[PDB]
């Protein structure tokens, strides 16, 4: 079988991804953040605290009749920005654009940080990392991915972003008509449970390609790119009054600057992130200062591919048992 879905971004700066996906019976539809950087399935529910819900469609587990309360297991998740949530487990059936997982782990959120609260358009995550990062206890519970792999066509899903413009994540096949050339492929190391892989260098603008390892992850759930200090001043370095700004926490550049295209390497081919997906807009409402979409790793101890690299590829999450990444310009 194979399963395909619309996702669509949330705001005018594709700050993130929302995709439907149906919980219950019968079907409660609520908008998912798809986040390949970690292993929860966890959503707003009737047993949220009512003061941190302002907007968000709520699964309501009495109203299914497929729903099980999952006796005695827990949840507990804090995400590398700061955010986190935590609650009970219910299992009940999951369908993701025609592609349904029966007896799904469905964490409910009891709290959650006050970024999830203020985000009205974001009802929960599904997460597409692998699944020993999953926070359940006492017994760890599979992605939906894990529990769909069976009976995929092929062990695989992709992920094809829009830039300020729908997308789509398809299942179990690869659409030939989505990509321009050949799909390169990577290895993946699941040491870490992430989608592990190694770039094998950078460009800025029209500049020569360095041939250099950068070691990060390909994670769906993160705005920016975040690569080390080295590259990210090499980059801003070339953009007429750009600096670093500790008030602001990261580089920011004067709004009617240019900004150049950032090309990174997979094995021998090289995908290139146009300037424009690197403008994330005013710091400040009227301001003429603009956040930088490309952020040095160095606080965070891990490099990140997030959707500012991903949204300029189409990208295959192939989870055969020997995992690998697979990139193809579109
Ligand atoms: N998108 C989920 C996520 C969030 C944070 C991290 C970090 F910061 F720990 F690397 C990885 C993955
Ligand atoms: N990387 C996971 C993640 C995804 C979304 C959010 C936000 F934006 F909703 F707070 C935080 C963390």
């Amino acid at each position: 079988s194979t399963g395909s879905a619309t996702t669509t971004p949330i705001d005018s700066l594709d700050d993130a991804y929302i995709t439907p996906v149906q919980i219950g019976t019968p079907a409660q539809t609520l908008n998912l953040d798809f986040d390949t950087g970690s292993s929860d399935l966890w959503v707003f529910s009737s047993e949220t605290t009512a003061s941190e819900v302002d907007g968000q469609t709520i699964y309501t587990p009495s109203k299914s009749t497929t729903a099980k309360l999952l006796s005695g297991a827990t949840w507990s998740i804090s995400y590398g920005d700061g955010s986190s949530s935590s609650g009970d487990v219910y299992t009940d059936t999951v369908s993701v654009g025609g592609l349904t997982v029966t007896g799904q782990a469905v964490e409910s959120a009891k709290k959650v940080s006050s970024s999830f609260t203020e985000d009205s358009t974001i009802d929960g995550l599904l997460g597409l990392a692998f699944s020993t990062l999953n926070t359940v206890s006492p017994t760890q519970q599979k992605t939906f991915f894990d529990n769909a792999k069976a009976s995929l066509d092929s062990p695989v899903f992709t992920a094809d972003l829009g830039y300020h413009a729908p997308g789509t994540y398809n299942f179990g096949f690869i659409d030939t008509t989505a990509y321009t050339g050949s799909i390169t492929y990577t290895a993946v190391s699941t040491k870490q449970g992430f989608w592990e892989w190694t770039s094998t260098g950078y460009a800025v603008g029209s500049g020569t390609f360095k041939s250099t390892s950068i070691d990060g992850i390909a994670d769906t759930g993160t705005t920016l790119l975040y690569l080390p200090a080295t590259v990210v001043s090499a980059y801003w370095a070339q953009v007429s009054g750009a600096k670093s700004s500790s008030s602001v926490g990261g580089y920011v550049f004067p709004c009617s600057a240019t900004l150049p295209s950032f090309t990174f390497g997979v094995g021998s081919a090289r995908i290139v992130i146009p300037g424009d997906y690197i403008d994330f807009g005013p710091i400040s409402t009227g301001s003429s200062s603009c956040f930088g979409g490309i952020q040095s790793s160095a606080g965070i101890g891990i490099n990140i591919f997030g959707d500012v690299a991903l949204k300029a590829a189409f990208v295959v999450f192939n989870g055969a048992t020997t995992p690998t990444l697979g990139f193809a310009s579109k």
